[PDB]
């Protein structure tokens, strides 16, 4: 990634020598790993045009298993580009760019004919969502009537899209396809600054209800495959939730819950810990506007370690804790403060907030079941004195 800052053209030449290998040749060959060299290769607004250009003349003359290749490394690449470069991506929809629209428009046209079955549909329709955010105006006019031909095939799609996401649909595949293609929508528009609040803000706003519901219904949980749920998906989603709701989350009380399953605990702690490390964009929202849920949050770790201290002395049931358990280590271990918001004081009779946590967390170091996580206890005891946090422990009397 760091050496194609520079030499570009050398690692792009060879991946265009091999596109015409393909065109050129009518025996389909597995050696796509010069194609899968672009998940890594950084990518930049204008390079990028490039690439569409190139791959979409050679596009239809590609075989079945280059096409999902291409399709797949392709598709990366446009995050990089976005989180390499994100006022690039802002540039976009600032103002018109028919050149960016144009590449993107050609390929849809052309992927859209490649695909038929619907098992071709699933893969391809969360790339068809990159292609359909790159043209803004193309949406607008979705919304409004629709063209014949130029618009038809579009609009199709992203009601499609809504059916699939709704259920109403009788496809588990297309369901689960459309989840991602969403998801995908929702994470770029939380680039979007919202001072255009273009029909991105507005198409998500329609869809964002629909997508909580599935992945956010503590009574059934969203089983995406073999794991009962799928935890990155979830969590991308809320992070994303919660940048464009962040003053009144609504399912952060859901999650947040004792009665809630382990996994949407999980999950949360989770999506808060990219919250504190991963705050790219200044205008997004910050942890400290989660504070006022510091109380809930001692109460769910102390429920944690009595049941783990417990289960180490069922299978997945105890190995559950210890995972959830590590995590809300590691996230105090981020930020102390979050924790500490909000102290009980010591009772006449009974000890305070700040005491009962240091107590839990040495009573787990020389506990020798679990070194990784006693490990972390070290540290995250050892991130508790320092003269910023000694302060955090009692703010009426810090020195006794």
């Amino acid at each position: 990634f760091s050496l194609s800052c520079n030499n570009f053209n050398a690692v792009f030449s060879r991946i265009s020598t091999r596109l015409q290998e393909l065109t050129v040749c009518s025996e389909d060959n597995v050696d796509v790993h010069d194609i899968e060299l672009l998940q890594y290769i950084n990518v930049d607004c204008a390079k990028l045009k490039r690439l569409l250009k190139e791959t979409a003349f050679k596009f239809k003359a590609l075989k079945k298993v280059a096409q999902l290749a291409v399709i797949n490394s392709l598709e990366k690449a446009f995050w990089n580009w976005v989180e390499n470069y994100p006022d690039e991506f802002t540039k976009l929809y600032q103002i018109p760019q028919t050149d960016m629209a144009e590449c993107a428009e050609k390929l849809f046209d052309l992927v859209d004919g490649f695909a038929e079955s619907t098992k071709r549909k699933a893969a391809v329709w969360p790339l068809q969502i990159i292609l359909l955010i790159l043209c803004p105006e193309i949406i607008q006019d979705i919304s409004k009537d629709v063209v014949d031909e130029n618009n038809m095939n579009k609009k199709l799609f992203l009601d499609s899209l809504r059916k699939a996401l709704a259920g109403h649909g009788g496809s588990r595949q297309l369901t689960e396809s459309a989840a991602i293609a969403c998801v995908k929508l929702c994470k770029a528009s939380t680039y979007i600054n919202w001072e255009d609040n273009s029909v991105i803000f507005l198409l998500v706003q329609s869809m964002v209800v629909d997508l909580k519901n599935l992945l956010f219904n503590p009574s059934k949980p969203f089983s995406r495959g073999s794991q009962p749920a799928d935890v990155d998906l979830m969590i991308d989603c809320l992070v994303s939730c919660f940048r464009i709701s962040p003053h009144n989350n609504q399912h952060f009380k859901i999650c947040l819950a004792q009665n809630s399953p382990s996994t949407f605990h999980y999950v949360l702690v989770n999506s808060l810990h990219r919250i504190i490390t991963n705050s790219a964009l200044d205008w997004w929202p910050k942890i400290d506007a989660v504070y006022c849920h510091s109380v809930e949050l001692r109460n769910m770790f102390g429920e944690t370690l009595h049941k783990a201290v417990q289960g180490c002395g069922t299978d997945l049931e105890t190995r559950s804790y210890k995972y959830l358990l590590l995590s809300m280590v590691k996230l105090i271990h981020a930020d102390p403060k979050l924790l500490l918001c909000n102290p009980r004081k010591q009772g006449p009779e009974t000890q305070g907030s700040t005491a009962e946590l240091i107590t839990g967390l040495v009573q787990l170091v020389p506990q020798s079941h679990m070194p990784e996580i006693a490990q972390e206890a070290m540290e995250a005891l050892l991130v508790l004195h320092q003269l910023d946090s000694i302060d955090l422990w009692n703010p009426d009397a810090p020195v006794e």
